């Protein structure tokens, strides 16, 4: 599914993401926007290492989830990557929480560093009542 802006904002907030590891709701929104356009079914396959990024947060199969088809992969969130392509984003949020608990934090996502880090992102939650 493709979430509407404020719909996703409310959902992420309900799922405890606002301020998680010091990351504002607006930042999580900015990450989802640039990664998948709020599309839970988004997948990005990389032929170079045969890994695939899954879901709204575009979580990579070489390290975070298992898809049974990525060479030399690990599964840090202990979850199947298909659970990251569901309309119910509870699993995706839980795994995103895990990712950011590593040293680099939210800087793990190159898109976030390029389009969100140090920039105004207040627009993402404008008029959402969150
Ligand atoms: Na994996």
């Amino acid at each position: 599914k493709v979430f509407e802006r404020c719909e996703l904002a409310r959902t992420l907030k309900r799922l405890g993401m606002d301020g998680y590891r010091g990351i504002s709701l607006a930042n999580w929104m900015c990450l989802a926007k640039w990664e998948s356009g709020y599309n839970t079914r988004a997948t990005n396959y990389n032929a170079g290492d045969r890994s695939t990024d899954y879901g709204i947060f575009q979580i990579n199969s070489r390290y975070w989830c298992n898809d049974g088809k990525t060479p030399g992969a690990v599964n840090a969130c202990h979850l199947s990557c298909s659970a990251l392509l569901q309309d119910n984003i509870a699993d995706a949020v839980a795994c995103a929480k895990r990712v950011v608990r590593d040293p680099q934090g939210i800087r793990a996502w190159v898109a976030w560093r390029n389009r969100c880090q140090n920039r105004d992102v207040r627009q993402y939650v404008q008029g959402c009542a969150v």
